[PDB]
């Protein structure tokens, strides 16, 4: 059975974070789940690019666990993923289960705001290093992407392209990202 | 003042191609007005994701002139746009008025399919040389972007950042795109 992912969208996500993934894994054979953290209603994105999710976060938890949880970017996005409590038992589960939870540009400190990976070496977009240090509750890397266990991270709408890529690679292998890497014409 | 952009989204449209510019441009202060070709429903996307056009094209035409006309890639996006006599109506009339037209991937057949910008030097994603070719009504070019006079193409998913900066420099001179290049964490 093919591997599963679960995107939250969140009401001003970085709609290129968001896309990118989404369609980077689906290319990888992933099924994804484009999950809208209030409803299956259309969801406006940092650059009121309007995206309609494939189901309700609400509907889309009830699908057991996912190979891999995907937290996009955004300011706003990353506030309404933070606040969300709903999105703190997604992610309890996902990292009690041992599953993979990835984040990027600001999607990471909904991470620390549900405690979630403390310890772990992360990145974050240049600004929201010191907020997501805020506490020492984690290790800072300028590395574009970076992948410490179950907690794969990224900087930011640039590193869309390897953030999702490297996630292909832990969830289908790195012959399977080199595939889906060949049409797009990257660097 | 604020540049205004026009970008067809179709049935089948690559969605990686079809945000980053959107989403760049609007970075770049550009007013964008992402227009439905069907209408002003939602359009599924080349790999599923579901987009809520701004309007509907024909709605958008009557929106004021655009400084610049946007073509996204994408298989079934562009085959879409090629057989659309108003999109042909549409470049026609940018083209003549002097007005900059730009597509990635697969979107420059569209260019051919209307028979817009003959002579000129153009790229396109690899896959789709001969087909663009066909006729040597074009120079082709290897550039990942290839921007020959008002006319702008790309090669794929991968060249959309470029290909968007690229725009964004067209439109608001290579000043703004330094400041909207510079929080996305490119290369």
């Amino acid at each position: 059975a093919s591997k599963r992912a679960l995107v939250i969208l969140a009401k001003g996500a970085e709609e290129m974070e968001t896309v990118i993934p989404v369609d980077v894994m689906r290319r990888a054979g992933i099924k994804v789940t484009v999950a809208g953290l209030a409803g299956k209603d259309p969801v406006q994105c940092s650059r009121d690019v309007v995206i309609c999710p494939d189901a309700s976060l609400e509907d889309a938890k009830k699908e057991g666990p996912y190979d891999v949880v995907v937290l996009p970017g955004g300011n706003l996005g990353a506030q309404n993923l933070s606040e969300s409590a709903a999105v703190k038992e997604i992610l309890k589960e996902q990292e009690n289960r041992k599953g993979l939870i990835a984040a990027i540009c600001a999607g990471p400190t909904a991470l620390l705001a549900h405690e979630i990976g403390f310890g772990s070496k992360v990145t974050t977009h240049p600004l929201a290093k010191d907020k997501m240090m805020n506490g020492g509750h984690y290790t800072y890397s300028e590395n574009r992407v970076e992948k410490d266990g179950l907690i794969l991270t990224s900087r930011g709408p640039g590193t869309s392209f390897e953030f999702a890529l490297a996630i292909v690679e832990a969830l289908n292998g790195k012959e399977v990202a080199a595939q889906v890497k060949a049409p797009l014409v990257l660097k």
